[PDB]
């Protein structure tokens, strides 16, 4: 028999209740602007799918970020545009300002309202306890928002969090792997960066949901409170599940496999072995103990579960005692 079907615990049917045109990005008609409205100033970065530049809008002299898309399926480009348009104005979501083509090359580009190219990866191994809680809460605002809008990011990692530490402002960027959640849809498991991949991706369980982002968030949290980058340090996608199994234990892994009737790749048969579930105290030492509290460990434990349905939702996470002082200070301000 096949894998047991799965549904999101929250925001299950939000796209069903929308007009077709909200989520049917293949049918979306883009009005392409003129990249000659922008002059590129300098290169910020370069991923697999894009080169990113600081630029000037010559019309209003405003600084913007231009993301030149490396050639790719028209389908992926419409998906990213539609998701960015749907989420525009959401808390801690990057703002799409324009969609343009170079008049000569006809290469498509996305124009975003300016953010500094200071990613969380550059800052997140040097934060105070309070600032980890503060920025984690800001990321949760973006995730609860996109999940509530029927979208999963699928590439949550420190590089995709841009932070202005001076102004205590955060933006979740790079929506190029994001998808719409539809109940019963089987998704591509070749998403996310190795160290942040949820167990569903690693065992090829395709009927996943928003909870994938909550695993990635747990990987980030573990890295930061333990000063261990990355927390799960696999050599490849097979060894990645072994690194998880040595922490979360094999009993819960095989119970998860059984629960969803997952057909485990035979490569796993000799490498997973037999491992106890480790107490988090095992990762605490003199250099990180100031970042680790009962609150932090209780919260982390409820993000890093094999069973995607078990993980906290973004809103449940925001309700956790770990954030009580952040929530109190926000109200005060
Ligand atoms: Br690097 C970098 C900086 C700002 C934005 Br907005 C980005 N989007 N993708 N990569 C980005
Ligand atoms: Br990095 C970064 C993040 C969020 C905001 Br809002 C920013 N404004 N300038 N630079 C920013
Ligand atoms: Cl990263
Ligand atoms: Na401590």
């Amino acid at each position: 028999s096949g894998p047991v079907p799965s549904r999101a615990r929250v925001y299950t049917d939000v796209n069903t209740h929308r007009p077709r045109e909200y989520w049917d990005y293949e049918s979306h008609v883009v009005e392409w602007g003129n990249q000659d409205d922008y002059q590129l100033v300098r290169k910020l970065g370069r991923g697999k799918y894009s080169e990113v530049f600081e630029a000037i809008n010559i019309t209003n002299n405003e600084k913007v970020v231009v993301k030149i898309l490396k050639p790719v399926k028209k389908k992926k480009i419409k998906r990213e545009i539609k998701i960015l348009e749907n989420l525009r104005g959401g808390p801690n979501i990057i703002t799409l300002a324009d969609i343009v083509k170079d008049p000569v090359s006809r290469t498509p580009a996305l124009v975003f309202e300016h953010v500094n190219n200071t990613d969380f990866k550059q800052l997140y191994q040097t934060l105070t306890d309070y600032d980890i809680r503060f920025y984690m809460y800001e990321i949760l605002k973006a995730l609860d928002y996109c999940h509530s809008m029927g979208i999963m990011h699928r590439d949550v990692k420190p590089h995709n969090v841009m932070i202005d530490h001076e102004h205590r402002k955060l933006r979740l960027i790079d929506w190029g792997l994001a998808e719409f959640y539809h109940p019963g849809q089987e998704y591509n498991v070749r998403v996310a960066s190795r160290y942040f991949k949820g167990p569903e991706l690693l065992v090829d369980y395709q009927m996943y949901d928003y909870s994938l982002d909550m695993w990635s968030l747990g990987c980030m949290l573990a890295s930061m409170i333990f000063r261990k980058e990355p927390f799960f340090h696999g050599h490849d996608n097979y060894d990645q599940l072994v690194r998880i199994a040595k922490v979360l234990g094999t009993e819960d892994l095989y119970d998860y496999i059984d629960k969803y009737n997952i057909e485990l790749d035979p490569r796993f048969n000799d490498i997973l072995g037999r491992h106890s579930r480790k107490r988090w105290e095992r990762f605490v030492h003199s250099e990180n103990q100031h970042l680790v509290s009962p609150e932090a460990l209780d919260f982390l434990d409820k993000l890093l579960r094999y069973d995607h349905q078990s993980r906290l939702t973004a809103r449940e996470a925001m309700e956790h005692p770990y954030f009580y002082t952040v929530v109190k200070d926000q109200a005060r301000m």
